[PDB]
């Protein structure tokens, strides 16, 4: 944390260990699909392939708990994610 | 900034990364500025901190939401999860 | 995050930190989409990723105006240059 | 220090990615040597930090200025806030 | 990778990401069994666990590769997984 | 180097994370020292980074067992994939 | 501090804090150099190049009070600075 | 991982990049146990630790011993200094 | 090791640098030593980290003399404010 | 800087901690210098980073005789490879 943990409230210290999870599962999943493109070795592959979409579940997991938990994520997730057409609209 | 060789990686391979790292960035700016909202001693500059923290967060779900488009399986596994009710590590 | 104890650092000097780090950060992020908006080959996503760049700019400018208001030498030298004619150098 | 290859970069792109980052290292300049200028227990140091702190301001000023000129939407927002008066927000 | 690829041979290169492949499993599930101990939310700390033990799948799984791909690392698992007595011993 | 205040977190935790990344150090050198075997010019030199090599697997293999030993999912995911046939993500 | 600060003299501190002052200025002053040789915008490379300049004089000022400060940074400079001939030969 | 381009470097100087880079490995695995051994309260795993360490120790003193057989002035200063009496300065 | 490519870079600004970097690990071994010599416990290694900070200083000021040398503003200020008398702002 | 909290560690592992950290600064040196003189274009400055860079050797011996007189494995280990003539990885 950038702050001390005596003037953060509990509640943001939480969401805290939620959103460093998330940027961490996010980044193996981007780390696992570029070794998949440059893996030479098939069986090494699937196992790359494999943990790699089990990341993604373990982020939306984490994500859905933080748009229980804030009001924020629940607005903007809920304007954005499941739509069609340009998304900056 | 890629792990691989930019040679051996497929072009959407590369534009998903770009996409996964802004949602990093973004989800690291969202925790930084919840945490100095709650330290901040000035009104003013805690509006501030608060304002950006949540349009951040309007950052995040707009390219997760490319991401969706653009990945079947972020799509599959974000429809299982978000927007349910009770237990997620049921659902 | 600071770099010497906080029992010696004043609170407005931590104050001026927390908006200070928030405008690095807001640059860095206006730099790293930038390069993503000519790099990236997908439209739909160029898009999000200059949508967001943008933001960035006001969320730096808004915390940039808060340390005019609160640091006198922020306002002397930002008043020298901003929104100026003729070379930088010579204002 | 560019995140993309400079290839597919624009000229003007990596200009304004070299006064970003120069702004980025005065801001940096300036917390640090506030914050040192805080701590120092000798007046002839502190005195010299702080003159330094502000002329690092001054530079920071002039390289935004130049991206102001440089980028419509620095000009644009830069414009809505500086040298105003009433709540920022 | 620590020197240039034109040198390495492939296997190297294979074995390479396999092994940062299972650091990087490691450091989540170290990350994450401290924040399921330091959590204070309930339904956040059956997630983080859930995914703690996916990722120890995660390691065993590249590790098995690295042992049916390299000798060495089949030789010394042999030694010392699925032991009893101490362990610097066997 | 623990991300938690060691106040909250539990022995075996604290334990179990001083393993975890002796493991992880391990495994990095490991993998440095095989690419420098790979692009080192001089035999002599070789012989030592391949010797040193080969031991650090074993520092990490005993390591692993005082895991697999200490910890029910390791012991239970470890029993399901080490020492298999056939293919690893069915196993 | 790389030690506790309980332990550190407050003459080593206050060194300490102009020390790496100095250590940022160098790195400033190398940025700058490298920017202004590879910027393609007049305009701007004037300003780093203005920019550059005055890094300089903060190392110098702040270098010229580690010699106040600090006997052996006053012998060895003196030693070296503003000499002729092969340095390594003062 | 070499600050200069490789074309401009001699062979030799790069195998002792290699190998002073190795040492350096060492040294830092060498004092990590060492700090581990002395804070671990599960005995199993501290003899693991122990282990380990030692034979770090080993692995650096075989990679000193090449750089010292393949540069005069590593020769030179630690024949000086290693296995000396007396005060290690005045030797 | 520069944020430029060096097909940009004028040979004499690499070189100025390489100097520049140089000085800079000086001065963090000279501050890395210091601390190290007020907190030691044991006198014998106090000696050895106080004699190596002394030299480190040494060859600071050889590298920053070449600086001076090969560059007109180093020498323009260096002259104005080292081995002076009175406010160091004032001069 | 340590990486278990000092409440924890022995007086000895810290100034050992602090000898190791003083030759790892030592041997990076030494590297980062050599690769410089190699490099160099300007003779002036090479002869100066090449005086430097054995120096650091110098240091780092000084170091790593305090370590072989405080700690009964490096004294041992030390004294199996150094100053040998037959292959290193034969004793
Ligand atoms: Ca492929
Ligand atoms: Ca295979
Ligand atoms: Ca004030
Ligand atoms: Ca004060
Ligand atoms: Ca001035
Ligand atoms: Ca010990
Ligand atoms: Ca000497
Ligand atoms: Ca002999
Ligand atoms: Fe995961
Ligand atoms: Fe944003
Ligand atoms: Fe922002
Ligand atoms: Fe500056
Ligand atoms: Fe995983
Ligand atoms: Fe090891
Ligand atoms: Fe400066
Ligand atoms: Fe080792
Ligand atoms: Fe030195
Ligand atoms: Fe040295």
């Amino acid at each position: 944390t950038h702050e001390p943990l005596e003037v953060l409230k509990e509640e943001t210290v939480n969401r805290h260990r939620a959103i460093v999870s998330v940027m961490e599962e996010l980044a193996a999943v981007d780390w696992y699909d570029q070794r998949v493109d440059a893996s030479t070795d098939p069986e090494l592959t699937a196992i790359l392939a494999h943990n790699r979409d089990e990341e993604k579940e373990h982020a939306a997991m984490t994500l859905e708990w933080l748009r229980r938990n804030d009001a924020k994520w629940a607005e903007h997730l809920r304007t954005y994610l499941f739509t069609e057409g340009p998304i900056t609209a």
